[PDB]
């Protein structure tokens, strides 16, 4: 792929390291509405996002560009932010990922 796609793909393998997993470990995987109980989430959240689908993307080559791959993990945390309320303990851990997620992607080369 392009130098700034293999960028994304070591932003997102940070996200998923060790040392980022007690609060990264919601985003993992989609939304288990089912195991969550929640009736209302397909409803207000009409795209969802997680890790392992954008990891998915990038293994199949599926970005055009770094700024599709960066869209879809600010819809990811999006998500997260309009579904619960903003005192919420999720949106804590969302607001900590993002941290790592923007500083990293900030600082991809041009």
């Amino acid at each position: 792929v392009s130098e700034q796609l293999k960028c994304c793909s070591g932003i997102l393998k940070e996200m998923f390291a060790k040392k980022h997993a007690a609060y990264a470990w919601p985003f993992y995987k989609p939304v288990d509405v089912e195991a969550l109980g929640l009736h209302d989430y397909c409803d207000i959240i009409k795209h969802p996002m997680d890790m392992s689908t954008i990891k998915s993307k990038l293994e199949a080559r599926e970005y055009r560009d770094a700024q599709e791959f960066g869209a879809d993990v600010r819809l990811m945390f999006s998500n997260c932010y309009k579904y619960n309320p903003p005192d919420h303990e999720v949106v804590a851990m969302a607001r900590k990922l993002q941290d790592v997620f923007e500083m990293r992607f900030a600082k991809m080369p041009d």
